[PDB]
């Protein structure tokens, strides 16, 4: 139970810019004695889960996720057969070495340079009968005509090593390399991959999320319609190592209906199901089987769903409310209240939640599966909620004739596309699990928690009015 | 009674921004299975209502909102035998079939183009001794000499249908056409009207509001001055089905004797009358005949009400305390607050009102009376409150001498003319209704309501500080 | 005593944002009927009363509002015979008929095009021999050299009248006037002001504020330092008919002596002193003598004080406690808090104050003395603070070596000088008092109050959160 | 304790702009009869000090505060040897006259204009063989070629006076003279200084803090990490009268360890430690040993502190909660909230605060150790928290491999570099200083205060909503 200050009882309801934490004693003596490991049995190492929006949740963005510790939910429309090659592509990767962007030599300049965006290694390996050959820079293939090959491009001196090698050998071989990216190898010498200077020292500081058997893990959704129980058994046999059941309104006979008919196949995986912000809709969601309950609803005061129906909670008392509703039950929440900055990922946390769950913030990085815009400006940036679009209407597609199409179009907005801006500095997703992860450990130490379960234990809270927004 | 989360209790009153609606637990599957009919016996099957503002009650207003099961309420300066001729042009409309914007084959090209933004079809019907001849849009127009003709443009190709065939035919035939409007014609090959691709699944969902002769509805407001009797009266003769006794103070001894001077004819119509804030003034004009109190005054913090004055009350509190006192009599209220967004007219209704009033938010519409402007970056929009200020001062015109007008004229501020962007995407008032509504059903389906008296008896609201909207 | 809505009890103090007015019954049928005297002992007619601010305490200033029925207090630091020249010139004027701006025939056409601003009447009257000539207005003399003279400019035709015709009259001459200005002549056919059309009708509404021998009526304020009882005697020789003992910080040893010292001399007349913002405060003011008590000290969140000081009070909770305070000893007190909008006025004759000072809002305007000027857009505007800077380092400039003069001189800000800009429609101060006193009789008719004794009986209040101001 | 208004009682804590202070009855008279000595055994007498900022805390930034009655506290990294020529350079200062910029007559003009912004003088004194030749302006060398010297520049006219003097003799000097800066000279006739006409009376408003030996004072900090009781004997034999240990949080086992060891060494000078928000916290660091323990953590609403972990207090309350509890134990407290004006010092003095703690306000100055920066508007900024970052890894360079300094800087953010423009008219920090503790004397004239103490034993405070900020 979150303790409060003395007196601070406010007769409303608060969010995450009503609360502060107050620092306890600590004996914390750095951020690295912070373990971040979660209890919900979902095996995520770090409390960051990426939504499953189609924006974001691609097949690089949950290697990378999942790499760090942390766990990707794929879209719940996406065909069963790519589920099941992007589960196979997933749990066929390695836990140290990252996947590089490779290119054979008769390629254009053009699309080499199109790809080089799509990874955050910022450099391309040249791969000539299984073999590399040379590395390719954006500053190399810049200069050069658009009609030019890869093959007179290429340089031959880059810094090369056996798999398996200490990280900390391949920092110290890479410290004076004019690149920052060594090519590991198998001992037939083929392509196994690349090392960039950071990957080795978050080799180091993050611990993979692995099953069982030490494949990296990824999770997939459900819709509440059609045979529920059919899908999840096929997601089920194709690898998911997590099952999430989705609507934007939980607490209804369809969940209901859902989540026993998911249950009853006793598949033995975790159960998402979501979204509620009440006690009672927490409580009926784990009495029908769930095991984890997704909370948010409506988050924000000036939102789409609120401005368009009065309808939501703030998160911080609805994360409350739920998580103590759970724990009384032995379940856990997940939030999913649109974290923007650390300190919503933090509160979270501190409220009682197991999990958090992060969407568009995400989606301005290169391992998103969207493709790369400029501005005027020329700034970088990407398009949230898209071409996904049709994905959604494709779930109408399958569905009956174009009259009703249209008839159950009427009562829906436009796309709410956003443009999300890549931050120079920050450009991989893996910078931004650093940062949410900085604030997370920082928030601990102040506590004086050594893990998570401490931070719930142990924190105080207090409330400030809005005047110190002025 | 509306029910409140536990302790929120607070020492000052709400406005739309300091609520939140809590979702419940909802059998409601489709936003399709809510009706939204009102029981104020107002007669409408939306709980819009049109105000009745000069630049936004127009007769293509009353038709169009008619049609789709709302009503608008006639402004109270207008001559009675304008008032007869609306009312007569609005209950000779089809119910189904739109009527559409006809042209002469002689009419120069530049008036077509000026009476093509009329209606939101976006395509006139050359007539020519009343049989349709051919099409006419603003692309085909927009390419010609600006003292062309109309016969020389129109285009022949159109999809025609006979009246009475089935909306859903109507949309089949319409799916290939290269013009998404339709003519419809009697059977002795006159012309009707038309249907636009979008109103026949309109013409589906919304049921028509219709008096007891299968007519569309219609209303009409009377000043507090003068002989209110004998307006009331006339008024009532020409056939308007609801009366609204409207002034900015109602609970003041000239609104009693008006409410009892037009009870006592015992006309058999709904009589509303406002605006009051306060249970004490609801009860006065319930018990002086009033059936329908319009609550609302100086609604905004930062009004020109409030701003002259500083008398008003926050919309919420006041439409609570007000409904609460008419139900205990057996009233119903009208919620005149200036709705501004869908998430109004819900809490609204939540509150406890039956049915809404919408002003200057329809007046930047094709449907209302007033003309289309164009801004420097040529954006279309209109004035509100702009020559309907003549319309004011007819009233002084009537009156006494110049000197008693200035004299009059000299405690009043400068009118508040008001730019009122058009929607491209929503520039039809159909448009805007079908976002009301969506709203409003979506509310429903998350309160877990069937219809607007359970939406009132099964809403839980919770309040939020301002440090959200930080 | 103010009454407030059942439960609204905040924690904290209350500014005008804070608090609505809630309509009562009301039997007022227009806002004529409403009377604005004020029972202080000031002799005002109308609640404003302007601050004695150098850059808005002119002489023409003094002369146009007290013809309404206002009151305007002279500057401390004014030399004693220019008081007295000023109260001469004040007590020499016309009741009805307002003093014009008059030119020789021999003056240059710039000095009339900059004299012609000096009044609201827009034309001046050329003079000879103590008889009119010709009027000339703003576009007459603009389209002629810049070294012309008045005579070969002056238009002989304008409409004239004898003192004392009633001014309905003078109203129905100038209705087809092409000139708005009609010339009021002795019997003996010298020249002996003007009328406004808007001006014939102001004398009906509004009562002068004259002494017992029908002169208009003008106060004189003191400082807190230096003989004050001296000052005070010469100030009731000169004629003035109210004194203002006015320093930063009341409630302190030098007032309560100052104030003992002009009350020991039993002038008779009524004696204001300020600012305070407690009761204990009023108390010792009004023991010590004073009858009438000016209330406000940093009034505003982002005021200057406030900012160097962190020391004041909301104005709404202090007028609230210093005007009981009062009435519990028979005395009174003045609202100086700095009015901004109609609404600020109406709220402090709510709380309980018998007056309102006004200050920097009646800066831009016509009648304030400072000079006007023209922004790059040519926007008239005109500097508050400015000029009259120098008048205070004449309080410095009368007291010790100019190293007494630069220590003291350390601990103080530079001038805030303020851009008023000059509305169009209001150029002239008796629109503003137009403006202020149609939002003060709105007031009052919603309360239903007929005059403001009943306003402050009678009124009844509610408390908004800050939310409504998103 | 502070008092508080009757029924004030929040649900929240306060930050300054949530609270106010009332008037009470003042027999102060004027400004100067306020005595501003602290009581904290800082030997301050003023309540300004300055922080421990490398941006900020310059031998010039000490000099210049110490002789007004601050306190500047050296940078911890700042070396041992560095420490004690800064420390002997202030100590050798005069009580009196300022230190001024020289130059011998064969260095460039240029560089005699880069040095000439290096004080608020405005004008070096050029000296051959120990002797002064003349003054330099800035108006005298910009209009010169780039390569000439300064030999041909300076004018022999000007002011000088022996050491000695009376300061108002000096002021009396400089009425007349075109130069503002008079030369003070030894009897033997060398270079001894100078005084601008305001230093003239800044010397006698204000006294010099200084040590039982008569020389300038000056602090310096430690800390947490490495031998703290070694360090600590170095800086008290260098010389420092006060030492702080200081880390982003105390309250840790790390902290109590290091103040245990310094108190063992019973240097017998006052230590500082922070920064806490608790009453636990203080009491802990002053059981630890700790005289003064200074306040505030996170202390914005959206600094980078709040936003990174959602740690943090708002200042007003916390200094009156630490402030009770040092108070129980004979302790005092330092505020370090961040002032930005002179209402948050006195504040901070009023809730219990024996000092004031200024940080990167003062980084905007002259006698800061930055150089001057000109934007494109050509006005004068500096950069706080820019080259400083090197002195911080250089804490880095002194520890392990790059691996390691790699490991640590993951969890780092980038330097967050800010732009001071400098206040033309408040270039230098005693215009700043003037500024203060012209607020300061203000709020103890309004509370009634002749000292500090009874500025905390007198004060009463009020609370404010937000919706007085709109």
């Amino acid at each position: 139970m979150v303790r409060f200050l003395d007196g601070h009882t406010p007769a409303y309801d608060l969010t995450y810019n009503d609360v502060f934490v107050v620092p306890g004693r600590s004996d914390v003596a750095s951020r690295f004695d912070v373990d971040l490991s979660t209890v919900d049995g979902s095996g995520t190492t770090i409390p960051v889960v990426v939504a499953n929006m189609t924006a974001v949740a691609g097949r690089r963005m949950a290697e990378t996720v999942a790499r760090r510790g942390g766990i990707v939910v794929l879209p719940q429309d996406l065909p069963i057969t790519a589920v099941s090659e992007t589960v196979d592509f997933v749990k066929s990767r390695d836990l140290v070495v990252d996947t590089p962007v490779t290119l054979s030599p008769e390629d254009s300049v053009s699309d080499a340079n199109a790809l080089l965006h799509k990874r955050a290694h910022g450099a391309a390996v040249v791969v000539f009968e299984g073999r590399p050959i040379g590395l390719v820079t954006e500053a190399n293939c810049a200069g050069v005509d658009r009609f030019a090959r890869v093959r007179d491009i290429a340089l031959s001196d880059f810094v090369t090593a056996p798999v398996g090698t200490d990280p900390r050998e391949v920092f110290d071989l890479l410290e004076h390399a004019p690149i920052d990216v060594a090519v590991m190898t198998a001992p037939d010498g083929t392509l196994a991959g690349v090392l960039t200077r950071t990957g080795a020292i978050r080799a180091g500081i993050y611990t993979p999320a692995v099953d069982a058997k030490g494949r990296l893990r990824i999770a997939a959704a459900v819709g509440i319609n059609g045979d529920v129980g059919a899908k999840a058994q096929a997601l089920a046999e194709a690898g998911a190592d997590l099952l999430v059941i989705d609507t934007a309104h939980g607490h209804q006979a369809k969940m209901l209906d859902a989540i026993k008919a998911v249950a009853s196949l006793d598949l033995g995986l975790p159960l998402v199901a979501g979204n509620v912000v009440s006690a009672e809709g927490t409580r009926d969601l784990i009495e029908a089987g769930a095991s984890i309950v997704k909370v948010g609803v409506g988050p924000g005061a000036m939102c789409t769903t609120r401005m368009m129906t009065g309808v939501g909670r703030p998160q911080f008392s609805a994360v409350v409310e739920c998580a103590a509703a759970a724990r009384q039950l032995g379940g856990h929440v997940w939030a999913d209240g649109g974290v923007r900055h650390p300190r919503d990922v933090a509160l979270a946390l501190a409220a009682g939640a197991s999990n958090v769950m992060i969407g568009s913030w995400f989606a301005g990085t290169y391992e998103s599966p969207g493709d790369l815009l400029f501005d005027r400006d020329d700034r970088p940036y990407k398009e949230s909620y898209g071409m996904a679009s049709k994905r959604a209407v494709a779930a109408r597609t399958a569905g009956d004739s174009s009259f009703d199409r249209a008839r159950k179009g009427l009562f829906e907005e436009g796309i709410s596309t956003s443009r999300m801006s890549l931050d120079p500095a920050r450009g991989g997703v893996e910078d931004l699990l650093d940062h949410i992860t900085s604030g997370v450990r920082s928030t601990c130490t102040y506590v004086g928690a050594a893990n998570l379960p401490e931070l719930h234990e142990k924190v105080v809270l207090g409330v400030q009015s809005a005047a110190g927004f002025a």
